[PDB]
């Protein structure tokens, strides 16, 4: 009974009103049910939401912030939609509006008075407050960041304030009597326009809001020409070059609902018919987006233009983005954590075996280094994107994935490189060579050509890795032209895949025999080194792995029990012209040539990284001083932890600094078209992310 009635949480009086004839046109023109639940606060309908009595609700992004928070975990599926219909846009601006007169500019607001939409409001204070903290001398955590601002501004309008403990906050409000400072329209210069009418009564010397309340209140050609904006380059500009005058750039208000049963398609449909049949001028009966004389932005922002969908894998989080997220995180942290948290790497751990090395590393890195988990490396993308976490070292596949997320390459991982050989002095300055892709089989298996590979058994490293995927299947694919992945080979171990299906088959997971096909290395079968076991102990006819995979483990370089006996000559590769050569030959007889693995983190953390990494590589790097004695990163014996046990060193990029430039025209192209045949939630979250 999910679809029965969608419940939306009203937060006032007019509100409820608005939501009752919403409930009406409703039933009207036969659309999906909704019904109103009533409240006093933002705050109150979070937790009724969570507590199963309501079902959606409208939240600035300050409070996307709170909402997703641990008693309540909400999450938004529903964007409100600004701009005009040939551009639209799920962002928006905010802005500082002055009048046109005075003089001063963004860093002369000391002793001036202020209006803000409300507290904890987007673009009425986190952003203002973030930007402005260089100038309040403010020490940090015991003492309220509010205090501060009251010193700072002789005077001002900060809705919902504790006018006991912030008088000068609420100064400047017009409520009367217990409406004075009220997070509600029962305080005339609360939330948008609110604070833009305090302005011009004079009230307060600048108003923080959003780029297009200055058009939506002021008809009048003339009358804009009044007002200004401060540009946080110290300078002031008119009203309509916001463009270029902003404080930042911030996601739109959103509906939330729960992560767990929250009725997303219920919710889901009943906006869109709403949108259909309400919208800007559909109904003049009803404006889903418009609210009577005296009242302002009911249920929804007024003038908004329709709703976009929220992809499942973006979280509170992600959706507000790594700037705007931790910029709410450090106005509750002290000048000294947040420049600390600045200076230190934090890695991503793919798995528990990873996590290990990655503390040992840690405990051992001087403070610079500390750790963080997934199960999954495109969970640990995430993190990064949250700013929970700032580095780790993918190969080219995740690399495509991570960079249409906007992270970028900073170091490469360098392989002993063709015999130029000798442990080069230049390693960190000597350009990438890039790895082989090959196909291996036993050599006993006479028949077996790249020909006749397709029906038989097949051992990959992971999904969307370069040698076990993207190149494989990539070239099988330009062949038949079929999206239809399971059926290239009968059975498979493709790590990352659908454990019901066929390409999980082969899969053994753990010891236990737990976590068959998962993407980390808990399953036996993973990665370059698991991809050659499945073909050694007879699981697959063929692995798809490179050339120093078999070579590292075969005449006892590797001392396992499955791997201690096995022979170089044992194996050899499948060559696209049909023939078959020793391994020690895959320079004649390779799938193509892949993109080395590299280091990715965000754009704000690429010197600092870079800085860190040269050093600790210089202690525990292959001639690390510290290396055996201690500690070696390049090394896990064949477990490739962290990074490829065969890394020599991590080396400079020379102006490759995008994946584009630094995978290359011709596999981007590749992997692009691969795409085409589906692609991961993730994926999905980073092109609405991306827009
Ligand atoms: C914030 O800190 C500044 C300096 O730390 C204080 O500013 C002073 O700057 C003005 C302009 O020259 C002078 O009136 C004072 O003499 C300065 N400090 C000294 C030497 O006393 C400012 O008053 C502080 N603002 C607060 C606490 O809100
Ligand atoms: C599969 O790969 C081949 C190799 O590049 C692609 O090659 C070309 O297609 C064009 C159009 O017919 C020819 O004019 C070129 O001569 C071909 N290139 C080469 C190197 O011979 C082919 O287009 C690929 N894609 C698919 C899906 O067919
Ligand atoms: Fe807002
Ligand atoms: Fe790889």
């Amino acid at each position: 009974g999910r679809r029965r009635s969608v419940q939306w949480c009203t937060v006032s009086n007019p509100e409820a009103t608005k939501c009752f004839q919403w409930q009406r046109n409703m039933r009207r023109v036969r659309g999906p049910p909704v019904s109103c639940v009533k409240r006093d606060s933002p705050t109150q309908c979070i937790q009724a939401i969570a507590e199963n009595r309501a079902d959606a609700v409208t939240l600035d992004g300050g409070f996307i912030y709170e909402a997703g928070l641990a008693p309540y975990k909400l999450r938004p599926v529903a964007a409100e939609v600004y701009g005009t219909e040939r551009q639209p846009r799920t962002h928006y601006y905010a802005v500082a509006v002055v009048k046109k007169g005075g003089s001063f500019q963004l860093n002369e607001l000391q002793g001036l008075k202020s209006c803000h939409t409300g507290l904890r409001r987007t673009a009425g204070w986190n952003v203002p407050i973030g930007t402005l903290r260089p100038f309040l001398n403010w020490t940090g955590p015991p003492e309220p960041i509010e205090a501060a601002v009251a010193r700072f501004f002789s005077a001002s309008c900060v809705p919902g304030a504790d006018k006991g403990q912030f008088p000068n906050l609420c100064r400047l409000c017009a409520g009367t009597g217990e409406n004075k400072c009220a997070f509600s329209s029962q305080e005339p210069y609360f939330s948008y326009s609110g604070a833009f009418k305090c302005l011009r009564d004079g009230a307060g010397d600048v108003a923080f809001i959003r780029e297009s309340t200055v058009f939506e209140d002021l008809s009048d050609e003339a009358e804009r020409d009044e007002y200004e904006l401060l540009c946080p380059d110290n300078t002031r500009k008119p009203v309509d070059k916001f463009k270029d005058c902003h404080l930042a750039r911030v996601p739109s208000h959103a509906v939330v609902a729960r992560s767990v049963n929250g009725k997303e398609d219920a919710i889901w449909n009943l906006l869109r018919q709403a949108q259909e049949k309400f919208g800007k001028d559909k109904s003049p009966a009803f404006q889903l987006f418009g609210s009577p004389s005296g009242q302002k932005d009911l249920l929804f922002k007024d003038s908004a233009i329709g709703f976009s969908r929220v992809p499942p894998r973006i979280d509170s989080g992600l959706y507000l983005g790594s700037g705007y997220f931790t910029a709410i995180q450090n106005l509750r942290k002290s000048e000294e954590e947040v420049a600390a948290r600045r200076a230190r790497v934090v890695w991503c751990a793919v798995g528990e075996q990873e996590l290990r090395k990655c503390n040992q590393w840690s405990g051992l890195s001087e403070g610079s280094v500390t750790c963080s988990s997934a199960s999954t490396t495109e969970d640990c993308i995430a993190l990064v994107l949250k700013g929970e976490a700032d580095a780790m070292s993918l190969d080219g596949g995740y690399v495509y994935t991570a960079g249409k997320c906007g992270l970028v390459p900073v170091l490469a991982e360098n392989y002993k490189s063709q015999q130029s050989s000798d442990p080069d002095p230049n390693c960190v300055d000597r350009p990438v060579e890039g790895y082989l892709a090959v196909a291996v089989v036993r050599r006993s298996d006479t028949s077996l050509t790249w020909n006749s590979v397709k029906g038989k058994k097949s051992c990959h490293t992971a999904v969307d890795r370069t040698a076990g995927w993207n190149i494989p299947m990539g070239l099988l694919f330009n062949q038949t032209g079929s999206c239809k992945f399971d059926e290239y080979f009968s059975q498979s171990c493709a790590p990352g895949r659908d454990p019901r299906s066929n390409l999980c088959a082969l899969c053994i997971g753990d010891e236990q025999g737990e976590n068959k096909c998962v993407p980390n290395s808990n399953e036996r079968y993973y990665g370059y080194t698991g991809a050659f076991r499945c073909l050694a102990e007879n699981a697959g006819d063929v692995a798809f792995v490179k050339d120093v995979t078999v070579l590292q483990n075969t005449d006892g370089n590797n001392n396992e029990a499955w791997a201690k006996d096995l022979k170089l000559a044992d194996f050899a590769l499948l060559c696209l012209d049909g023939k078959r050569k020793p391994v020690t030959e895959a320079r004649s007889c390779h799938l193509a040539m892949a993109p080395n693995h590299a280091v990715v983190s965000r754009m704000d953390k690429v010197e600092r990284l870079k800085q860190v990494l040269l050093h600790q590589q210089a202690k525990f790097g292959r001639n690390g001083s510290d290396c055996p004695d201690k500690f070696c990163l390049f090394q896990s014996e064949t477990k490739n932890l962290l990074f490829n046990d065969n890394t020599e060193c991590l080396a400079r990029l020379h102006g490759k600094t995008t994946y584009e430039k630094y995978l290359g025209p011709q596999y981007v192209a590749g992997i692009t078209n691969l795409k085409k045949c589906s692609t991961s939630p993730l994926l999905e979250a980073c092109e609405f992310l991306r827009k």
